[PDB]
């Protein structure tokens, strides 16, 4: 169980992960409506968010999502798109993990997420800073589903301690990088990390534990089956690195379960 004020960001940063999926909302002019193509994100258009910047298939990778003001919620929203089909990672290979000095010491992250991440940062960089001195009482969130998650977390953790906090809410995020990355991620210093599952969602159980990844604490995990609705009650929090007991069991997985985030995720065409 959580509490109600955590349920509604929880919800609201699944709508504006979903919102990152629809193709019109990466090629969008500054300062137009973020809309959604059926209903993936009504709380997003009842907030009357605009964009600030929208990038489709920047860097390496294919770095795809946008920038957005909320007036409403007096947030600076970074999300990032997760990939375009999810059946094609999960046969990835690219697993090798690379130093992150930089970020931490001994840390190690994914070669696929840093590798993109490193291709955009001076660009993102820039853009989050340029809205940050423009609007300096509104919170930094970035977010995103599946890979987006993956790549909200390591831009997280590399821009944090530049003078705003920056939180992070992350939906069916596969292990980003080692222990040593996983215990710095669990400090928390300078932002928070919300770290969300669904039931047997098969994405947060790769890449494998074996190649040297593990998970941050807490987890939030989801209980609630796929297209059921999400109630306060079916969320609960899971401590310690790598604890079972939330998405990470031993049972048989599922993709379906990895596209039911609150409501329909990573569909949005």
């Amino acid at each position: 169980e959580v509490s109600q004020d955590l349920f509604n960001q929880f919800n609201l940063f699944a709508q504006y992960s979903a919102a990152a999926y629809c193709g019109k909302n990466n090629d969008a002019p500054a300062g137009t409506n973020i809309t959604c193509t059926g209903n993936a994100c009504p709380e997003v258009e009842k907030a009357d968010a605009t964009f600030l910047y929208s990038f489709e298939d920047s860097g390496v990778g294919d770095v795809t999502g946008f920038l957005a003001l909320d007036n409403t919620n007096k947030l600076i929203v970074l999300s990032f798109r997760g990939s375009r089909s999810i059946e094609n990672w999960i046969g990835n290979l690219n697993f090798d993990l690379k130093e992150i000095n930089d970020i931490c010491s001994g840390c190690r992250g994914h070669d696929g997420f840093t590798s993109s991440w490193r291709s955009v940062a001076d660009t993102l960089r820039q853009k989050v800073e340029d809205a940050v001195r423009e609007h300096p009482d509104y919170r930094v969130v970035f977010t995103g589903h599946s890979l987006g998650g993956a790549l909200a977390t390591v831009a997280g953790a590399d821009l944090r301690g530049n003078g705003y906090d920056i939180d992070v809410f992350s939906y069916g995020a596969p292990r980003v990088g080692n222990r040593a990355f996983a215990e710095f991620l669990t400090v928390q210093t300078g932002g928070t990390l919300y770290r969300i599952t669904h039931t047997n969602d098969i994405v947060p159980r790769l890449p494998p534990r074996e190649f040297g990844y593990s998970h941050s604490s807490p987890e939030y995990w989801i209980k609630s089956g796929t297209l059921v609705p999400v109630t306060r009650n079916d969320i609960v929090k899971i401590e310690g690195i790598d604890a079972t007991g939330g998405n990470n069991q031993p049972n048989i997985p599922d993709i379906p379960a990895h596209l039911w985030y609150f409501g329909l995720i990573g569909t949005c065409l």
